[PDB]
């Protein structure tokens, strides 16, 4: 039945409507975000619920386990949106703990498609297969991951040239890493935080235009 | 100041949690989604709000105006774990009116990387054009080109071989096209809902694997 979503929507914005009636004529005039979410497709880590923000405050990129790859277009796009059209201020690249995509990568089933997808998260375990195994539970070692993941992500959004012409053009412009826990609702910084080209390597600045 | 988006969430956790102690923890234990929610990344469109879903409801795929390739494992991934592994029933296309990314397409601006992620968009602006033209306002051909592009991005989701096979083996399993007034924050049906393979021309049907 999916007219419940339909009597849920109705019943959201005429509640909003009497609370405040202009809501939507005034949010659909301009788009200011300050925020973009790059974050897991999970159904259990809605962004703008688990930050507390309105419709108008989060610009959002969710696929499966958070993933950024340089050569896709449908990520960059968003990223590129975000950082060059809205100006956002601040990325925040969001994991989260219990994630299937990053634990999939740690097993060797075969799910199709989504095998690629994965394939630089499985990349990351190979690379820490050491500290990883040094752990003595599958839970501890698919969450492990997740943190390395979510600071792997923030590294691939920050030396994309988007945001690092941002920087050479003065754009401020922070990325975060974060983690959610689907078993406390809880939002935790993982202190990964990105702002400027001197906290890049060397070997992966790139010169201004 | 990112610790609002940190305190507002604390603050929404534990409201949660004596409201019901358990909410989280029993979230954490399984995902059952029975949505796929396709978007897009725009601020002014959070799902969940919308359709008043709660954590766990929908799984959540948001890029620029909501576009679905058939080489992009970034959607194909999220349809794919949404098909396959979590079993969805719905899946829920979702575009909105005063969609910046359908306007771009309409307009001769180089934006960058996103001028190739919106290449299917304007591909539809052409094939169109006879129609659009016909309209005697930007925000109409914009607003035009939004319903034609979900309606064709519900086609690109039924013809993935996800989906057929979904069909093929007995998978329940429907395609939604939806819009959403950003204007008035009703989210409307297009009412061309995919839900097996006799729907599907000739031409994109594939047999059984
Ligand atoms: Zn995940
Ligand atoms: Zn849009």
């Amino acid at each position: 039945d999916l007219q419940q979503l339909f009597e849920n929507n109705v019943r959201w914005a005429e509640a909003i409507k009497q609370e405040d009636p202009d809501f939507f004529a005034k949010l659909a005039r301009q788009q200011t975000p300050e925020y973009l979410w790059i974050g897991c497709s999970d159904a259990r880590v809605p962004a703008n619920e688990i930050v507390g923000m309105l419709p108008g405050d989060l610009f959002v990129h969710r696929n499966v386990a958070n993933v950024v790859l340089h050569t896709d277009l449908n990520c960059l796009s968003v990223i590129q949106f975000a950082v060059d059209v809205l100006k956002v201020k601040h990325i925040l690249v969001t994991g989260h703990y219990g994630c299937g995509g990053v634990r999939a990568s740690l097993h060797n089933d075969q799910l199709g498609l989504i095998d690629g997808w994965l394939r630089s998260i499985r990349d990351l375990a190979y690379e820490y297969r050491e500290h990883l195994e040094q752990l003595p539970t599958e839970e501890e070692r698919v969450d492990r991951l997740c943190e390395l993941n979510v600071i792997q992500q923030v590294a691939n959004v920050s030396h994309t040239s988007i945001v690092q012409n941002a920087w050479h053009r003065g754009q401020s412009l922070s990325v975060h890493g974060c983690i959610y826990g689907i078993k406390d609702g809880l939002w935790k910084n993982l202190n990964v935080t990105v702002s400027g080209l001197d906290q890049l390597p060397p070997q992966y600045r790139l010169s201004p235009l």
